[PDB]
């Protein structure tokens, strides 16, 4: 799993589940090409987006869909989603976990990067 | 001033000065045009990037460039800049101060919305 | 104003009126004595604590009462208080802002210290 | 594991590993009475704190001696330590996480509170 997803909430203080995450690549024209996606889990967590293989150096996008996720609480929120754009790079064995913690005005991302 | 942008340096404990900023709001024909720019002062503000008047409602993105700002001072941080998405003026005129907060691996965005 | 405190309601997207805040200074005998106190008005901000003749060397903790801030509006939150502990003037005087944005399971300080 | 401890370093972007945290119990008088304590590991985790015998609903606090953590990078930090006040309370079957992400000069900290 050299790329992983996990979304906190809060508000609530748990983890913020069946939040739709799209990842996306930048094409050689600058254009963003769907590259992978899914829901969050029940921890918050969304494994298995990638493999080794195809997850090759270049700049991707994590857009996670905060939107609809306070929408579904009844809650008014701020962004549209939250986006995250990085250049993953080969210097070395490497996952990378994509974090961002939710409130319905603001948000926080760190990326997690090891071995 | 309709639209601020503040941004502080949490590694410095200072404000973020001379960052990027460009603002792009989303066309009829659903692309990102421009829309306004500039650089954040001394102060880690930027004010004057557009006018009450011009400032209708829409979906605006406000892309604050983080990773040149970390390069100019030596540091090859994580993500390539930090994007806010939002819906302005749906309910008609607001201020809306975007501020956020940098680490190389990690930053936060949060609105404060005033009428 | 060598000591200002700004606090922002990350859920509401404003600055977070009436949050008490206690500021203690260690004391020779190790103990935490009080130093000053106040509460931040409309915009959110504390001015008006301590003056640069009394802001001397020390380590001083900020204490902001968010338990009481969240529940004068409904919200069970999760910690007591927000207490930020630091060493002030240790190689002349300067001007901190120690600044926090709120949420009811969840907050973040950072400091900007100014010459 | 009714208390487990997560700190991330937001400027290397990576676990903060053996960052000493110490965890107080309140007592009857209003003093911090020593709980439990250890150092997050490889992972920048610390699990065993306690036990659900032991974990009896009051108030505690968590200090995570950040400042050291920075001190041993060759960082100079602003915070004396991070601070985690909260109430434990027994409604429900309960696991605490307390967060945190340090930066040298702020710092959020996030309570998950699961089962
Ligand atoms: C305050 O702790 C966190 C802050 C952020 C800000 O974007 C994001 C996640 C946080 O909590 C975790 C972050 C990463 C993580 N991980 O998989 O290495 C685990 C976290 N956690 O507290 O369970
Ligand atoms: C972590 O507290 C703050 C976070 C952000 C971005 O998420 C922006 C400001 C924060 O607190 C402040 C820190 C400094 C400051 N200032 O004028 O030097 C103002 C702040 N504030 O509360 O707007």
């Amino acid at each position: 799993c050299p790329l992983m997803v996990k979304v906190l909430d809060a508000v609530r203080g748990s983890p913020a589940i069946n939040v739709a995450v799209h990842v996306f690549r930048k094409a050689a024209d600058d254009t963003w090409e769907p590259f992978a996606s899914g829901k969050t889990s029940e921890s918050g967590e969304l494994h298995g987006l990638t493999t080794e293989e195809e997850f090759v150096e270049g700049i991707y996008k994590v857009e996670i869909d905060t939107k609809s996720y306070w929408k579904a609480l009844g809650i008014s929120p701020f962004h549209e989603h939250a986006e995250v754009v990085f250049t993953a790079n080969d210097s070395g064995p490497r996952r990378y976990t994509i974090a961002a913690l939710l409130s319905p005005y603001s948000y926080s991302t760190t990326a997690v990067v090891t071995n």
